């Protein structure tokens, strides 16, 4: 593996300005605005938590750009190449808010020559011997930053930016030769963090998520608390000054005011958004967040979360703070992150319409009422559009809070991030989607997104929502035990779920991919339904057939891309959704009534191919092989036929020699980790919230952050 930044990384502008944002009321826009400002105010916080050089590098990047007036070297074509490489590093750095990638926790360095990097200083007239401290905003409290670890800017470039050591290039315990920005001073050991967890935090009932550890001695620690306050204003919970643990040796002192500058900014913006909250619960929630970032009380954040869980299906969903605790070695301290996601209000309405008509579509599904619930119970499913996500990496969904006591007692939120999931399937880059023929590029590029959304909604509502397991209870069955439902062969099934037995227990690990497949096939099945399309806003036959075509084409492609997550050595799948999609693509190709429904045209060098899917066969062969696959999956699952069901699905998901031969090709067409650019909001002369977007380029990413500094 290499330690270089990505080249030709795909950049996605998280656009919500044209379609989604305009749907929000004025109040909702203002709320979204200030929560976004609060989110971005924590950018530097994340950096300080990724690596010690991260913030300094950020400052240097800003300094260079400023002193060069945004004009980078472009004389010789070599200078152009070196500039591009430099900007690609900057872009990836900004995408991860630091120089250790969130996906892998490994340090990455620029591809441009170090000599060139230092030439940027020459051009910008930045004295390489000066201290990085001179590059920081004057109101950043350097007592809690890492600039001092680098005597000169030259050292920052050499050691911070470029230097690589196998161990040091990985997040972990500094005592073991690794890197961690959660720890400062002397090398922090696992024993240290084990002791602090039990004999300090647990002992004093103090949640550790918003802290950093400064080891000032072999047995002396400082606990830096993230807060605007520079003093302890919560002595009822936090000890004042130095204390000694139970071992009468270890000394610990809580020091407040870490990230004070940013905490103050975050709190000020939360206060603004509070004026525009949608209900009293959101207002109270914000107050606790404010108490949390101002005072440093970690309990206040938990109090915010308890209120948050009680805020049902808001139009503007948010969550902020030191949330996930996996990047810190001992796994108890959280990395800052902040989310602002908005409803697609039109989509929410369409989904409601789908629910209101659910029973009708359920009946249309290819099985007897014997394998269906008498009354439809709509599953819980939330899809939102990311407007802002400040953090080391933007997830495809969120499942929080992480406080086990709150999750159990009050509940938790599970939210899917639409425009993030959509990007993974869209496969947007600096030119055509892999394996899509030129002939299909137009329609695919135009309808892929729409078909994807339609399929997701059906998948989640009617897909997972449908079905009844033939089950035994302590005193009776939910089916006619004497004359059980008929199987696919027309004979009464002899299988069922005995008392205590569940889908998961009976089908074991196969249950995951199997059910995801069933849900996916249900979506494909109903994709061609006239009223379904009407509900989703496709009323004319021409656009309908295009959505359908794009849906089948996208599924075929997805099943082939899935080969990446199949291990040719062990034959085991790495992701349930991938195995399911593959089985469906394989169904099109090998189990249709017409062999020419799905074909793969290899190029002359057998290192690339084009998907040939016959649109005119979708109505017949296409629909029938999907309906066929669905009937088997559903009856097998519901009748508890683990024996037939397993063999059936395992076979359909088995990578045949011909398809296995394509894996290398699939791997070669893999796009690098996607980098997301976030909009910037502001209030105009007319007191109107306005969104500013940016080009999907390294310069665009850079600009999006420049516009956030001042
Ligand atoms: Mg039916
Ligand atoms: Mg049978
Ligand atoms: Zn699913």
């Amino acid at each position: 593996s290499h330690f270089f930044a990505d080249h030709d990384a795909p950049l996605s502008m998280l656009s919500v300005k044209t379609e989604y944002f305009p749907q929000l009321t004025d109040k909702e826009q203002k709320y979204a605005h200030f929560m976004s400002k609060a989110s971005h105010a924590g950018s530097r916080v994340v950096m300080r938590q990724v690596s010690h050089e991260s913030e300094p590098i950020f400052d240097l990047i800003l300094a260079i750009h400023s002193k060069l007036n945004g004009k980078y070297p472009e004389d010789d074509i070599t200078q152009k190449q070196q500039t591009g490489l430099y900007l690609e590093y900057v872009s990836q750095f900004l995408s991860n808010l630091g120089n250790f990638k969130s996906f892998g926790d490994t340090k990455f360095i620029p591809r441009c020559e170090v000599k060139f990097f230092k030439q940027l200083l020459e051009l910008a007239k930045i004295n390489p011997s000066s201290s990085p401290l001179t590059l920081s905003p004057v109101d950043v409290n350097h007592e809690f930053t890492s600039h001092h670890l680098f005597s000169t800017i030259n050292e920052l470039i050499d050691i911070g930016i470029y230097h690589v050591e196998e161990k040091a290039a990985l997040l972990g315990f500094p005592s073991q030769g690794y890197t961690s920005a959660y720890y400062l001073g002397l090398p922090v050991t696992p024993e240290d963090m084990a002791l602090l967890k039990e004999q300090l935090f647990a002992e004093l009932a103090i949640l550790p998520e918003n802290t950093r550890i400064n080891k000032v001695g072999e047995n002396s620690f400082q606990i830096w608390v993230a807060s605007e306050n520079v003093k302890n204003q919560i002595t009822e919970t936090y000890p004042s000054g130095q204390i000694t643990l139970s071992n009468a040796v270890t000394k610990v002192e809580f020091i407040f005011g870490d990230h004070s500058r940013e905490m103050r900014l975050v709190a000020s913006y939360l206060k603004e958004a509070q004026k525009f909250a949608a209900n009293d619960t959101q207002k109270a929630m914000l107050q606790e967040y404010i108490n949390h970032f101002v005072t440093g009380s970690s309990q206040a954040h938990k109090e915010a979360q308890k209120l948050w869980v009680k805020d049902i299906s808001p139009v503007i969903e948010t969550n902020i703070g030191f949330i996930e605790t996996y990047r810190e070695p001992s796994g108890i301290i959280g990395e800052f992150e902040s989310l602002v996601a908005i409803q697609n209000k039109e989509r929410t309405a369409k989904f409601s319409s789908l629910v209101n008509n659910a029973e009708e579509f359920i009946s249309l599904l290819p099985w007897s009422k014997d394998y269906e619930k008498p009354i439809f119970n709509p599953p819980d499913f939330t899809s939102l559009e990311v407007l802002t996500f400040t953090g080391s990496g933007i997830p495809a969904g969120i499942n929080i809070p992480n406080y086990d006591d709150v999750r159990l007692k009050i509940g938790f939120k599970n939210v899917s991030l639409g425009n993030i999931l959509s990007a993974a399937a869209k496969s947007s880059s600096k030119h055509p989607p892999s394996f899509i023929s030129q002939e299909d590029r137009p329609i695919f590029e135009k309808y892929q997104s729409d078909s994807f959304e339609v399929q997701v909604d059906i998948h989640e509502l009617l897909g997972h929502g449908s079905g009844k397991l033939l089950t035994e209870f302590t005193d009776g069955f939910n089916f006619d035990k004497e004359n059980p439902p008929l199987g696919l062969d027309g004979k009464p099934v002899s299988t069922y779920y005995k008392v205590g037995e569940t889908w998961g227990s009976k089908f074991g690990q196969l249950a995951g991919p199997f059910e995801e497949c069933r849900a996916e096939v249900i979506a494909m099945f109903l994709l061609t339904n006239k009223k379904i399309l009407d509900i989703f806003g496709f009323h004319d036959v021409e656009s309908q057939d295009k959505v359908i075509y794009a849906g089948y084409l996208q599924m075929a492609r997805a099943g082939l891309l899935a080969l990446e997550y199949w291990n040719p050595k062990t034959g085991k799948w790495g992701q349930p959704h991938m195995q399911a999609r593959f089985s469906i693509m394989k169904t099109f190709m090998k189990h249709s009534t017409d062999k020419n429904f799905l074909k793969l045209e290899m190029n002359s060098t057998n290192d690339d191919f084009a998907i040939k899917l016959d649109k005119s066969l979708i109505k017949t062969a296409g629909h029938e092989c999907v309906k066929d696959y669905l009937k088997h999956l559903h009856v097998y699952k519901c009748s508890g036929d683990v024996e037939q069901g397993s063999k059936y699905f395992i076979d359909r998901s088995t990578v045949t020699p011909d398809l296995a031969s394509l894996r290398d090709i699939v791997l070669s067409k893999r796009l690098p980790r996607r980098q997301f650019i976030q909009s910037n909001s502001y209030i105009d002369d007319n007191n109107k919230v306005t969104l500013k977007e940016y080009d999907e380029t390294p310069q665009g990413m850079l600009q999006s952050f420049l516009d956030r500094e001042l």
